[PDB]
């Protein structure tokens, strides 16, 4: 939180939480990084000249631009490396000198114009530090945005442009931050994937040259997560140096790493710039999204823990924040599409005797939605399906104890639909070309303040039409041929970000009007799994597949930066679906009772002896769901390193703890295996239901003598309770 | 120091330092191996029963000896993996069968009959267990001796074996310990090397079977040090679980780690069994030498910093344990052979007003000496070369200022000597065989007693016949034809062991008989570089290979367990000998500075800059002397692991420290380079000589940034002191 300017040294001090952060003014007003990492009281701010790398000063050969380490560097006055931005001027030059203008310090961290952002509830939680820069020839300014909050080891930065002369400007590269280390000995870490194994962590040595992960794809995607690390080369879950950067957005992205031939690590990360321009008239600006800067000495799970923290109770907001979600049951396989409400009440009680607490109802309750190909757009509910609409379904599912809840896809539209005939312009295209499908279906153009106005109104005539307390808003197609009709052509490449920022606005809106409904998000799973969704939604559907041991790999990674509140993870039958496999219903219990839990069967299927498995796991999550929602949670085995996954949740006066061990293909006449636990208090003893009495010391630093077995897949939860 | 049983659970506990050592009786009698780690208030002591491990209990299926983690097991009933002892019996079986008997525990250390070890002293510093072990049948007793340390994580372990029935039992196998690990999930550390290059580190993962180092050579060797560890695979120089297992023995030894088929580890280290046999009579006794086992977590500079408090203080002794050591000078290479008197004395002022502390004159002084050929054994002054004796020559030496010191050779006889044609039969040999040379040498047979009184008698004569305060005691080959004509047939193999304990009884005696003496061991360098040497001599010389470069790796690994004060560096001339290199006086000043420092060379070469430089180096290590030789130390960058090697010394109190750093083969046009500290008060600021004022904290966590050089040898000591 303590953010200082030293006038005598030049040197900006920011102290987050454990962490210091300290830039340093530079010669004729450039800005220098000098150090992130474990607090210090002070640091002070070498052969910056070097072969090949020129004088921005011809009175100065002390310096270049490609030595000097930065905050926010450009390329074209003696900087060789990769620049934070770039500005396209009228005569065709992208050459700009950013020099330090002023500065302001202030208590409190700023709402972002248009965007999610971190935030606090009290000034005293955070400080903000604008830095304000400017290249006087051409009236460029942009002003470096930094918060330090007090309690956590956290450091958020974002730009914000503005155009303060009297020619155009165009920014074809905006990044949100850029640090120069002052040295590359580390690996990074960052989280590709794909549809149905989202979020592998992957750790890799840097190499001299970049590094990087991006999304071109309109959102922030399966394949790649908006997050890299910087981690020490011996740094694990427990110990060691960890930098995290988390980008909080929702669209395209890049996430970099350069390493220069001095071995300096440039990181840097903003809206993906391949694309991309944005045009600043005069009197215009442009605000980046935030990068939510973390450290750690205390390895990964030092940096994931502060990240959940943050990003459960300083970003994501509403009703629903701080309370524990409903176990919910999504009524698809119960039909695919097949349905009417005859069967939808009786499944309700069944549902309801389980001790489930939410009933969902899934796609095609609307229009002529009755495969992956119609209707999508036209929102009035189908009432031949639902003859009594959606109030008396709801209303009957509410008097059995349940609530009721709604899918929507208010992003896309079909080809076939009644918008899509009245308004074909509304959707993504560019003049005289195909429009390419995904399902069968098209984007709508949320760059177009008609279509949000259009969304936003329609979507809320269903949701005012009955007692609905959850919406799922899944989006399930990327975006090919971005333009808009609405935009000019020297605007066309904004049309990815503006349609970003229009689904914001709606989404931000629909939460607005709907106090009462706890909103999901999902895009075939977790395609948009990213902070910029979770300020507006508290809970996202971490992926399609529901496959208890590729769960463990997809809920593992996903941690890294994500809170398990907002961590969906539900049960689902088997034969399983993307991969095909069979693991006991105990199993597949155990993997989502380690997430945000909920099912997604039909319930029309199970046996008595099933449902009373049901019964039993429900009565179970609910009396340790405040403990997994809402504890400090410590990874302690990787299914990335070997053939376990082993993590556990611990109270806040770690009076109680819920601890998960899994193993697969497990070898015959195998060695023991043991599991130390963190967390804990080493002088407290506990009692581990079916394994006795332990201290706190021996479960940590001996472990737990796991109970000999053997077989495809092994799965164990524990509940501790200080004697 | 705090050690326990609990007759309820029959455990015993074993506190040290911050470590536990926890053992416990398993059915009947049998003593099982439960923890050792991180200090616990209490540990509870599966799958004992496995395919092909048989059951020594046919009432009992239920466990093995193949299975059982063990402290002290045998071969041959239902154990198959290593043994830690082995006995064969009249009837020429091999199978013993101990099981406990009964225990006590008292307070302090007891010493060991014929042996060096570790001491306390006061009865508080430390307790001891002693388990009985027995086997009826036979009449074998083995008592399982244990201390636990207060002060330190130290755990010392040895066994003594008594044959209280009526039959010869010969010992095979005699090892000091062992202990069961449950996991293998280690790498192992060991330090091998050569002449010239003792004392590599080594880390290699364990393999499944056997992994050991050892020595053959009747001597613990320049090839391997009795030294090993195992590590957490995470494990660094400043964090992570580290087990050492240190022996307190100068013969043949063997070090061994053996995985099972279940991955369990045993370490089990002790006397080198090969070629050795010891036979007990009814009635007789055999006590192995200790191994001093060290647990930290706070990786390998926490495992060694305990080696080094605890060997400095706890088995170094005799009046210059806690003293500053003398900066010394040889003066050989000043005459190799070719001397007498009239230099002497000079070279003497030259070298007081120089400021070195204590002359010492090598080889050839006795009887007719004058290659590596001659006259060993016959330890009477030529009186040509010295016609006014020792006497003469250190009472100049003493009125110039410095102490006078000696080499002696006194475990070897030339075959030409007046020794050797009166008593050849006193060598090490076998009946009928050539005697095999090592440097044109003969070894005596030290487990003789008439050898060891002439020896005690002869080197005697010598030293009380001038006021010298200095000796070096060298040994320069290795044992072959191993054998003694005062043995009978069947103690033949007791040889190489009684020639220890011989020696050992001599440098006991010696060392007591001249208290005023500072007595440093030599084998060609750090050939027997050990602590059970370190119990009669507080310094050995650590190598004969002086080059910068060389021993930077040498004193690296030397310092994994051995203090400072006991490893001897020296500035020695150049062209270098062994490798051929040239560095400058600075640079050698630098390496040698960081441990016990002396110097090596003729100073009628040197030019009067050079003397100069000399001068400033012994004011300088004078000033820093007690820093190096008694302050905490800690290794930053390993030789091993790069072109860089660093290191550091910091006072008690943290008020003052020495930093230093080198690198090798610095390339043109490099990155920049830093070095974080360790061991400061992150609160105080420091001085750092020629760089300024710097926090402790941003020493630590952010680093100093060393002056940018580049060249084939850098070379840089700060020191730091609080302000």
């Amino acid at each position: 939180m303590a953010v200082t300017y030293n006038p005598q040294t030049k040197q900006f001090h920011l102290r987050a939480g454990k962490a210091s952060y300290v830039m340093q003014l530079f010669r004729s007003g450039y800005l220098a990084h000098i150090y992130w990492g474990k607090a210090v009281r002070d640091v002070r701010g070498s052969r910056l000249d070097r072969a090949f790398s020129p004088n921005p000063d011809p009175s100065d050969r002390t310096f270049s631009l490609d030595t000097l380490p930065q905050e926010y560097p450009a390329y074209g006055n003696t900087d060789f490396r990769s620049p934070a931005y770039q500005v396209q001027l009228e005569n065709g030059s992208t050459v700009t000198d950013l020099r330090y203008k002023t500065h302001r310090i202030y208590k409190g961290k700023p709402r972002l114009n248009g965007l999610p952002a971190t935030y606090v509830e009290h000034e005293q939680e955070a400080e903000t530090l604008e830095i304000v820069l400017g290249d006087a020839l051409i009236g460029l300014e942009v002003t470096l945005q930094y918060t330090a909050y007090e309690k956590w080891n956290v450091i958020t930065r974002a730009a914000r442009f503005e155009n303060k002369g009297g020619e155009r400007l165009k920014l074809l590269r905006a990044l949100s931050m850029s640090v120069d280390f002052p040295t590359a000995d580390y690996d990074w870490i960052h989280l590709p994937g794909a549809w149905g194994r989202e979020r592998w962590i992957e750790r890799r040595p840097l190499v001299t040259g970049v590094q990087a992960a991006e999304s071109r794809r309109g959102a922030s995607s399966h394949q790649q997560n908006p997050f890299i690390a910087l981690v020490a080369k011996n740094a694990d879950e427990h110990q060691g140096e960890v930098y995290g950067f988390s980008f909080v957005y929702s669209g395209n992205f890049l996430a970099q790493v350069e390493v220069d031939q001095f071995h300096t690590a440039r990181v840097s990360m903003g809206i993906n710039p391949f694309d991309f321009t944005w045009l600043l008239q005069p009197g215009e600006s442009f605000q980046t999204p935030e990068v939510v800067m973390v450290y750690s000495d205390q390895g990964l799970n030092g940096m994931s823990q502060t990240y959940h923290e943050l990003y459960r109770t300083r970003l994501a907001r509403g009703a629903f924040r701080d309370r524990e979600r409903p176990i919910l049951i999504n009524n698809w396989e119960a039909t695919y599409f097949d349905f009417n409400e005859e069967k939808l009440v009786n499944i309700a009680k069944t549902e309801a005797e389980l001790g489930i607490e939410l009933f969902v109802l899934d796609d095609g309750w609307f229009g002529k939605r009755d495969d992956d190909r119609r209707s999508l757009g036209d929102w009035i509910v189908n009432r031949r399906k639902l003859p009594n609409g959606l109030d008396g379904l709801a209303k009957q599912v509410n008097e059995l104890g349940m609530q009721f809840g709604l899918w929507v896809e208010p992003e896309m539209v079909s080809p076939n639909s009644e918008l899509y005939r009245k308004h074909p312009d509304w959707c993504l295209h560019v003049p005289n070309r195909p429009r390419s499908e995904g399902r069968n279906q098209l984007v709508l153009d949320y760059s177009r303040e008609d279509v949000c106005d259009y969304i936003i109104e329609t979507i809320s005539n269903v949701l005012a039409s009955a007692p609905i307390t959850y919406v799922k808003w899944d989006m399930n197609r990327h975006m090919t041929e971005i333009g808009s009709s609405a935009l000019p052509p020297e605007r066309q490449r904004e049309t990815a970000h503006r349609y970003m920022l229009g689904l914001y606005r709606v989404m931000d809106e629909m939460t607005s009007r709907f106090p009462h409904i706890l909103f999901e998000s999902c895009s075939g799973g977790g395609g948009r799994f990213d902070p910029g969704m979770l300020y507006y939604m508290p809970q996202t559907w971490t992926s399609d597949n529901t496959d208890a041991v590729s769960r463990l790999k997809i809920q593992y990674g996903t941690s890294l930066v994500y809170p398990i509140s907002a961590m969906g993870a539900h049960v689902s039958a088997v034969p399983n679906h993307q991969v095909g496999r069979v693991a006991s219903l105990k199993a597949r219990g155990h993997v989502a009772m380690s997430g945000n839990f909920g099912y997604e069967l039909d319930i029309t299927k199970l046996t008595e002896t099933e449902k009373q498995m049901i019964k039993q796991q429900v009565a179970f999550y609910k009396d340790v769901r405040r403990l997994v929602q809402f504890g400090t949670f410590y990874r302690l085995l990787s299914p990335f390193e070997g053939n376990e996954a082993a993590w556990m949740f611990v109270s806040a006066d770690r009076s109680e703890a819920l601890v998960a061990y899994f193993r697969v293909l497990a070898e015959a006449n195998a060695p023991l295996s043991y599991l130390r636990l963190k967390g804990l208090d080493p002088n407290q003893d506990y009692e581990i239901e079916g394994l006795g009495v332990y201290g706190g010391d021996e479960l940590m630093y001996a472990g737990v003598a796991l109970p000999y077995r053997s077989g495809d897949f092994i799965s164990m939860m524990w509940r501790l309770k200080a004697v």
